[PDB]
């Protein structure tokens, strides 16, 4: 499945590891070892977001009406998640937010083509993929 | 293991979101279907990122020094995540950059503080922990 079916944040990403000692300016392979714990804490972060999402899942099964409250431990792991997600990003000295603008470009657009007649989101004429690629070599360039 | 080991992109979301016929200005709870969903698809799209991180950490055990484009598809599927991280809190209607702010205020606070002698983050004198209920309470009145 798929979607369809003041500093930025990425900046505060910056402020953080410059606080832990941990980035590069340009697109830079970050060491194996810490490629390895990127990947368990993203491991981790999301088994605790789907976790929550359980619980919730639970409550409403039992007849609640969620209040906004409620939602608080899920939006807490969410951002959790943001936060390891763009650090991983800045620790690759790569400008997430370029990277996002051209995968919300392709997304948006994919959003205007037609639906089948089941539903399926089709994508509209001469759609143009994300070019991930062509953001990392010109932050590199 | 944890860190320690122009519209905004949340604002982008909520554009998508409308293009599809996707939301709440307040915090609201989902239907429990769109929670099924969203869950599946944080399953999915983290997965995928820790697939790249293996084939990065193949090509480095073989002995390659990765140039920046060899991040691109790496790059690509986190920001992949975070649009459907982001997703997700906008379909709560909670506020990604409020709730995300105060997350960052006691990520970085934390990172203030003292190490053990075994180099372990240690928090500072009076560290105050993200109080995301009280963002959620807040958006919500
Ligand atoms: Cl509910
Ligand atoms: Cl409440
Ligand atoms: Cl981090
Ligand atoms: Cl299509
Ligand atoms: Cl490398
Ligand atoms: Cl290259
Ligand atoms: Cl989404
Ligand atoms: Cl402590």
């Amino acid at each position: 499945i798929d979607p369809f079916t003041p500093p930025t944040n990425a900046e505060r990403l910056h402020e953080f590891h410059r606080a832990i000692g941990a980035t590069p300016e340009r697109p830079t392979p970050p060491p194996p070892e810490l490629l390895r714990l990127r990947q368990t804490l993203l491991d981790e972060e999301s088994a605790e977001v789907r976790a929550e999402i359980d619980h919730l899942l639970a409550r409403q099964a039992a007849g609640e009406a969620l209040s906004a409250g409620d939602l608080a431990p899920l939006a807490h792991e969410l951002a959790d998640l943001l936060y390891v997600t763009y650090g991983a990003l800045d620790q690759l000295g790569i400008d997430a937010d370029a990277v996002f603008a051209e995968v919300h470009r392709a997304n948006l657009s994919k959003a205007s083509g037609p639906r089948r007649a089941d539903g399926k989101q089709l994508k509209p004429e001469g759609w143009r993929p994300a070019d991930v690629r062509g953001v990392i070599e010109r932050l590199q360039h």
